């Protein structure tokens, strides 16, 4: 499974949707998460992510761990994306910042 980690959240850009075979990708307000059982792997995805926040599950850094069991959940009750939108307004602002994660938004 590849997991989307911190920089996407208050960025939500969408270009990975584009991509995916399978359409994996659960919506929330401030970030996508990626179904696992469902991804299949491709890795599409994550050279089209402008905030480099696709990681492949074996990758994703040590301080970004959470966000495995994160994806997990939230795929479980987050609406599947299928379409790519606009950017969340003030994306770019946001993207490159350390430490997102309290600002999650269920
Ligand atoms: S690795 Fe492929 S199947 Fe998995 S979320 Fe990315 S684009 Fe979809
Ligand atoms: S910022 Fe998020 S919405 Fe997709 S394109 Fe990147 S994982």
């Amino acid at each position: 499974a590849f997991v989307v980690t911190d920089n996407c959240i208050k960025c939500k850009y969408t270009d990975c949707v584009e991509v995916c075979p399978v359409d994996c990708f659960y919506e929330g307000p401030n970030f996508l998460v990626i179904h696992p059982d469902s991804c299949i792997d491709c890795a599409l995805c994550e050279p089209e992510c402008p905030a480099q926040a696709i990681f492949s599950e074996d990758e994703v850094p040590e301080d970004m761990q959470e966000f495995i069991q994160l994806n997990a959940e939230l795929a479980e009750v987050w609406p599947n994306i299928t379409e790519k939108k606009d950017p969340l307004p003030d994306a770019e602002d946001w993207d490159g910042v350390k430490g997102k994660l309290q600002h999650l938004e269920r």
